[PDB]
């Protein structure tokens, strides 16, 4: 089924309905399953992924649940490519959303926009599972604005050189702290440090980080100690919050809990 049941999905009970683009892997679709669930459809190009333990890892993924967690149903392994099946999201990924000026956001929904992120962060940590790859690319939207944190993980199965070297035109170093960039020391720490940059993205209505600056500056500079500055629409309270999760030390930076309480205090303000 669609998270019952077996997780080979039939491709069977798949109908193609939209083209949604391409992505890391390859051409993304909308479809339902079995004429009523709406499902988007991940066809995994040949060469670009580690299939088989991208497929073991995929058995702990089922086992992760929660409602900001965009969803895994399963996978048609069967044929080639192989596909995966997920939780359809209509409004698309965060980046773009935030970039569409018509929405005409308030602060409030940007804000809860992060607390959406932090709780999925909040359980992932509670699961011991890191993102590695967290962004406003990396989150979807549903057709009721909730934000979802999608593809967790999956970076340690891509196989494109480019993004799988810190010095790669495809690496996420603007989401990087400095002991990813200088040492590969991954941690929760490295994911605290990419959600204050997706906050500053989030209050920043999708611009890009450091923008003046390329990749190997970012790098250098960052570790030096510049920092993203604050975003007009970001008060004080919230520039706090995002700022909170760049400290040099990785261990001075909060947990995903204590940033969740700190989002909260702000939420409960109003
Ligand atoms: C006209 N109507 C039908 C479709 N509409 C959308 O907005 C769709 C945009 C893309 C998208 C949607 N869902 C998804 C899901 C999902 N699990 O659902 C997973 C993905 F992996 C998507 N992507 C693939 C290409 C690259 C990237 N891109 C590239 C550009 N973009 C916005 C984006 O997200 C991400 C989409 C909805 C508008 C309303
Ligand atoms: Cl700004």
């Amino acid at each position: 089924g669609l998270g019952y049941g077996s997780w080979e999905i039939d491709p069977k009970d798949l109908t193609f309905l939209k083209e949604l683009g391409t992505g890391q892997f390859g051409v993304v679709k909308y479809g339902k399953w079995r004429g009523q669930y709406d499902v988007a459809i991940k066809m995994i190009k040949e060469g670009s992924m580690s299939e088989d333990e991208f497929i073991e890892e995929a058995k702990v993924m089922m086992n992760l649940s929660h409602e900001k967690l965009v969803q895994l149903y399963g996978v048609c392994t069967k044929q080639r490519p192989i596909f995966i099946i997920t939780e359809y999201m209509a409004n698309g990924c965060l980046l773009n959303y935030l970039r569409e000026m018509r929405h005409r956001f308030q602060t409030q929904q940007l804000l809860e926009m992060c607390k959406d992120v932090c709780e999925a962060m909040e359980y992932l940590e509670s699961k011991q599972f890191l993102h590695r790859d967290l962004a406003a690319r990396n989150c979807l939207v549903n057709d009721q604005g909730v934000v979802k944190v999608s593809d967790f993980g999956l970076s340690r199965y891509v196989l494109d050189d480019e993004y799988t070297s810190s010095v790669g035109s495809k690496f996420p170093v603007r989401w990087s702290p400095p002991e990813v960039l200088m040492y590969s020391k991954f941690s929760s720490k490295s994911d605290i440090w990419a959600f204050g940059v997706l906050m500053w993205e989030i209050y920043s209505l999708g611009k890009m980080p450091y923008e003046r600056f390329t990749n190997s500056e970012t790098a250098e500079h960052i570790a030096q100690g510049l920092r993203l500055y604050r975003p007009h629409l970001a008060s004080e309270k919230v520039y706090t919050i995002m700022y909170s999760c760049w400290h040099e030390k990785a261990d001075e930076r909060p947990t995903f809990k204590i940033l969740l309480s700190n989002i909260l205090d702000v939420m409960d303000e109003e």
